[PDB]
């Protein structure tokens, strides 16, 4: 997240850090929902590598014990059947992870309130992304949880000349775009949270920003609907 704020550790505990294993180690790669106690939402195109993957629910330091984390493998991975890793721009940026354990509820840990199917947000609705993805273009990730207020461009205008054009689709929500706060890389798969009446669900998956920079003007960052897919992924929950 460029031109974030640091999270305070319970505001957003359905946010899990996806990572792979590297080594002697681990390294975070993407964000991800915890939706169920067995169930991480995050973005297809995290998953496409071959790789070992862990689900870190309850963390706020990737580099620090917060006493508070709760490690799990993922055990089955379903990726959207449409998705096209050639073609981000397509849509279908969402995979669902089925953990190893069931993780444990508490302050810091909770499943993300979807939307209900078909919700599209008005223009400029009030949104925070979080992650702990690079801090500035071709920077390095944030130690600690960042959340920043993006508010949301509506269809019209995120398929405009001068945003995304073509490139965007109504599958997706746009957020941000002012040129100073974003997503960026390492903050893929994880939520878009948007105040509803009263109380934030996970309206989008973060998916892509611009080729030139992450917070780049009239490039909002741009995230996969989740209220497009409710059916999609209650049938995969359903079926494994
Ligand atoms: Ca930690």
């Amino acid at each position: 997240v460029v031109g974030g704020t640091e999270a305070q550790r319970n505001s957003w505990p359905s946010q899990i850090s996806l990572q792979y294993r590297s080594g002697s180690s681990w390294a975070h790669t993407c964000g991800g929902t915890l939706i169920r106690q067995n169930w991480v939402m995050t973005a297809a195109h995290c998953v496409d590598r071959e790789l070992t993957f862990r689900v870190v629910v309850g963390e706020h330091n990737l580099n620090q014990n917060n006493g508070t984390e709760q490690y799990v493998g993922v055990q089955k991975i379903v990726v959207h059947p449409y998705w096209n890793t050639d073609d981000v721009a397509a849509g279908y940026d969402i995979a669902l992870l089925r953990l190893a354990q069931s993780v444990t509820l508490n302050s810091y840990v909770q499943l993300g309130v979807l939307p209900r199917a078909g919700t599209i947000l008005a223009n400029n609705s009030p949104c925070y992304i979080t992650g702990w993805g690079l801090t500035r273009t071709n920077g390095q990730l944030a130690q600690t949880l960042q959340q920043a207020y993006l508010p949301t461009v509506d269809y019209a205008i995120c398929s405009s000349s001068s945003y995304w054009g073509s490139t965007v689709k109504n599958s997706m929500v746009c957020a941000g775009g002012d040129g100073v706060r974003s997503g960026c890389q390492g903050d893929s798969g994880g939520p878009l949270h948007c105040l509803v009446n009263g109380q934030y669900a996970v309206h989008g998956v973060t998916s892509f920003v611009s080729r030139l920079g992450c917070n780049v003007t009239r490039k909002p960052t741009v995230f996969t609907r989740v209220s497009a897919y409710i059916s999609w992924i209650n049938n995969v929950i359903a079926s494994n």
